[PDB]
């Protein structure tokens, strides 16, 4: 499924990727040079996906501010809901605060967009995982 290739959260509003501080800061950002952007998105459970640094070591999870930041330890705040929106998009919805409809966006400023502060039909929403970093010799497992 997933075999050491990072992605870029991408926010098509604004275009920039999300990136997480060692002072527990999330800013957006399109310069692929920041080493940091690069997130390592996993599974864990269905419709469920975790977003960690893998610079640092701190998980993406929604306060109750709606921003973002850097959880010290694993939190199902820092576990997220993955779905396949229109428009080929995919949104990303913090547990702890599902029912809050908080959704994962950015600005045009490059900012992070307040949680409770997205909805359906905003380019904030819809983001798009590019692929980041790339290790030749790529092999499968063999039965």
């Amino acid at each position: 499924m997933n075999y050491k290739k990072p992605k870029l959260l991408y926010c098509s509003n604004g275009g920039h990727f999300l990136r997480i501080l060692p002072d527990g800061t999330v800013d957006g950002t399109r310069d692929r040079s920041d080493q940091h952007i690069q997130l390592q998105l996993s599974a864990e459970s269905v419709g469920e996906v975790y977003i960690k640094s893998t610079e640092t070591g701190q998980y993406l999870a929604m306060d109750t501010d709606g921003l973002l930041y850097g959880s010290q330890t694993p939190n199902e705040e820092c576990l997220f809901l993955e779905r396949l929106e229109e428009n080929h998009y995919n949104t990303y919805i913090s547990k702890k605060h599902a029912e809050k409809n908080w959704f994962v966006g950015l600005k045009k400023n490059g900012s992070c967009k307040r949680g409770p502060r997205t909805h359906y039909g905003q380019k904030a929403i819809l983001f798009l995982p590019l692929p980041v970093s790339s290790d030749l010799e790529h092999h499968h497992h063999h039965h």
